[PDB]
This record gives C-alpha cells, sequence and structure tokens, in this order.
C-alpha cells in the first residue's frame, strides 16, 4: 500500500505504519478517508484497537486511516467531521522522508479506554 | 479519496462505488491492500455488509478494498492471500475510465448470507 505522499510498511518496532514517502510541511494534508459508521454497540472487540468515538458513535476509517499508528510524540492530528463520516490527517510538524507518521493517543479513539466486556 | 488509477464517488444509484480514473487492461491490477483478520464471532453486525470470511476468520479490507461494490455482472475479480492478510482486486475485463469498478457476490462475503442473529 502507498499512494503520491504515503507507504505503509512494518514498522522495526510495532507492527505496520505509514510513513512519509516525501518530505512534508507543518499544517499540510496527509490524508482524508471515508470511514463507516455505526452505534457503538454494533461493533465487536476485533477493531477495538482502530475504532473512534463521537457519543453513541464508533467509526473506522478506511484508506490507510487506520493504519497509522499512535505516538507519546506525534507529527500528526486527526480530524473527523460530524457524523464521523470522513477523517483527515494534518501535520502538527515538518516531517522527512521516511518518518513514520504517527498520531496521539487520542481520547475519541477506544484504545484509550480498554473495556473488560464486548463482543 | 483516489489514488493513481481509481477514484471514489457517490454512485448515481446505490452509495459510494470505485470507478476508474484511467483506462484499465483485462487482467491488470486495480488494487492490492491490507487487511485486519480476527476471528468471526469477534465482530459484530457493524461491518456485516463489508466483510469477507474463510473457515472461521473474517477481514475487512483496508485501503479501498472495501468500497469496491458488488455487481451481478462485475469486471474484476477479489483474491485473498492465506490467512486473509491480503487483497487484490484484478480486472476481468478491459475497463474504460469513468466506469465503475465492481464484484461478483463471492461466496466468501458475509452479505451472501445474512443472519438473523449477532451483534
Amino acid at each position: 500500500m502507498f499512494n503520491d505522499r504515503v507507504i505503509v510498511k512494518k514498522s522495526p518496532l510495532g507492527g505496520y505504519g505509514v510513513f512519509a514517502r516525501k518530505s512534508f510541511e507543518k499544517g499540510e494534508l496527509v490524508e482524508e478517508c471515508l470511514c463507516i459508521v455505526r452505534h457503538n454497540d454494533d461493533w465487536g472487540t476485533a477493531l477495538e484497537d482502530y475504532l473512534f468515538s463521537r457519543k453513541n458513535m464508533s467509526a473506522m476509517a478506511l484508506g490507510f486511516g487506520a493504519i497509522f499508528n499512535h505516538s507519546k510524540d506525534p507529527n500528526a492530528r486527526h480530524e473527523l467531521t460530524a457524523g464521523l463520516k470522513r477523517m483527515r490527517i494534518f501535520t502538527i510538524k515538518p516531517i522527512a522522508i521516511g518518518e513514520e507518521i504517527t498520531i496521539s493517543y487520542g481520547d475519541d479513539y477506544w484504545l484509550s479506554r480498554p473495556r473488560l466486556t464486548q463482543n
């Protein structure tokens, strides 16, 4: 997987990650993708590590949206339109070619609140 | 969403679809994407219309993989590596620019067998 700016590859550390295939300027657009949105309880635990939520809805980002890894020192941020229909990834720092593009452990990510029960 | 060959847009008929942004030859590569794979019962009903399954595993295609619509007269086919880790979409007919790229209602798609119960 790869487009005219990012490339997905196995991270020497964790699993897969999104890496810059070209130099990036601060505040530039990295990726905008559509999301599948359904009520929180419609999702099992399968995507618990990828879903984000707002109110009673959770969304799964398509495109490369769900591949971006979370970092304690992110060089990007994510933005969801109303209704979680669209996700946008914007850099918050310049990004050199080859650097992994990461987002923070946002509060809207299921991952920030593991659950003892689910499905 | 769009790359150096396909573009996602609202279909005048159904919802969203993947359309050729360039002419395509028969048997050519349209898209290869990574998939998230988990046991069948780990998925709720949220993605029931997008998941495919093999044995006791189901997979959600990332990239544009889950956006391709199903047609009774498809101009493409899908292929999953072992373990459903990767999906590949190959044309089975030449495809002109602007034509929607569709796959058949494969037996491996959850959609071919709606369920009365789930999660």
